């Protein structure tokens, strides 16, 4: 009559497992949370989603925070240029110092949505010509 409907949401969580089917949970079920790409979870605990009594789902916090991109790191002969940011995705231009040609690419992306938080291309070269 009743049953457990659409499960919790927290602020970026959203159910990992196979624990869920979501259809039909009859009142009694732990069930466990994945946080989106570029998310951290809290320093990581009891990351239970109860089908508690009341189909009213058990606690629910804040199991997750984000995790943005962290830098695309330096390039090389020359130096990257940020135009203030580097979140999830962005991007960047390569820019090499005096004498040398840029032989690899003039910008690389942040992307999170693949395989969390990584660029897709790092040290291009500058080699003088």
């Amino acid at each position: 009559f009743r049953s457990c409907e659409v499960p919790t949401r927290l602020n970026s969580a959203s159910l990992k497992q196979p624990y869920i089917t979501q259809n039909y949970f009859p009142v009694g079920t732990v069930v466990e949370y994945e946080c989106r790409p570029g998310y951290r979870r809290e320093p990581s605990l009891s990351p239970k989603l109860t089908c508690l009594q009341n189909l009213k789902w058990s606690t629910a916090v804040e199991f997750c925070k984000k995790k943005s991109c962290p830098n695309p790191g330096e390039i090389r002969n020359g130096q990257i240029d940020v135009p203030g940011g580097i979140l999830f995705g962005a991007t960047i231009s390569f820019s090499c110092n005096t004498g040398y040609k840029l032989f690899g690419s003039t910008s690389s992306f942040c992307l999170i949505s693949g395989s969390s938080v990584q660029w897709s291309d790092p040290l291009p070269e500058c080699r003088e010509h």
